[PDB]
């Protein structure tokens, strides 16, 4: 029995909307649902891309390593091997 | 939440032409108009689920990581929960 959990994009791009907020970082998933309303840069920004593959952003604004310490504790599985992109 | 705009899937419904289309996937809205010609899989079977929901399709041909990122710059708004099924 493996000891990761693994999602397909199809399932994490359901996941878009306040009541259930997923997002893809650096090909692992995070439940950020009840950090919206305690980030920084704002709640709008980040349902903008809920459902996605954020990381692009997330590196472009340039992140602290306070805020990827952070991170850690949404994380809810790793994006399927047939969905990585090589 | 904030920001977020909200159509009702029969203002979807009117822009079914090469005109305006719009495209309903995962329950987001995406004007597509601009993205006609530009489509890998042609304009055809674009404008042939113009105006309605096409999760369905977009998914059952397993696009790309790359195919949904592209989907970023097309999105206009969310559907009014209201018009979403169970
Ligand atoms: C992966 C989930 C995220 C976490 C845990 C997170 C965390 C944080 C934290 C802790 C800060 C405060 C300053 C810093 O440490 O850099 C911050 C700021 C910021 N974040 Fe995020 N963030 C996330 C995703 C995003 C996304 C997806 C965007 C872009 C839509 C974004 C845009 C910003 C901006 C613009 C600021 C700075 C706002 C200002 O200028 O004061 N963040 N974030
Ligand atoms: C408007 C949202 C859509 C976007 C952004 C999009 C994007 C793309 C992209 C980038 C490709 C190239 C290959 C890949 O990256 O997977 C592709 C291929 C394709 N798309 Fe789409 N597409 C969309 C909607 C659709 C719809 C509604 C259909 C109709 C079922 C469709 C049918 C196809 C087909 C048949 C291919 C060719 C696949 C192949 O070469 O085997 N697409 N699409």
């Amino acid at each position: 029995d493996p000891a990761v959990t693994y999602y397909r994009l199809e399932e994490v791009a359901k996941r878009n909307t306040a009541e259930e907020t997923w997002m893809v970082i650096h090909g692992r998933v995070y439940d950020i649902t009840r950090f919206l309303s305690e980030h920084p840069g704002g709640e709008e920004l980040l349902l903008e891309q809920a459902g996605a593959d954020a990381t692009e952003s997330f590196e472009d604004l340039g992140h602290s390593p306070d805020a990827r310490e952070m991170l850690k504790q949404y994380y809810i599985g790793d994006v399927h091997p047939n969905d990585l992109k090589p």
